[PDB]
């Protein structure tokens, strides 16, 4: 019924996003890498390059989407997920506009 519009704090558009998923890339690789020591895996066990990207392309920390992940699976986000998605909770605050606390 009353739908918002203008939105709140408008700032860049395709800009700052571009920048926010390739850091997504780095930190991702941190968290996978500390995953991987303790699970007794490799860092390439615990996402593969096409679902690094992913989690960036999106830059959203969902457990439903981080599902349909390349490479990603109910295993994977419901062991890494509390980790890999502690790391992209940023993004998500990034990616929708505003930022109250």
């Amino acid at each position: 019924g009353i739908p918002e519009f203008k939105q709140k704090a408008l700032v860049a558009k395709v800009s700052q996003r571009e920048e926010m998923v390739k850091k997504c890339l780095g930190e991702l690789t941190e968290v996978c890498k500390s995953l991987g020591k303790v699970f007794g895996v490799h860092y390439f066990n615990i996402f593969n390059t096409v679902t690094l990207k992913k989690l960036a392309e999106s830059l959203s920390s969902d457990p439903e989407v981080l599902l349909q992940i390349d490479g990603v699976t109910e295993d994977k986000l419901e062991k890494y997920g509390a980790e890999v998605i502690s790391v992209l909770q940023k993004y998500s605050e990034w990616t929708s506009p505003a930022e109250d606390s």
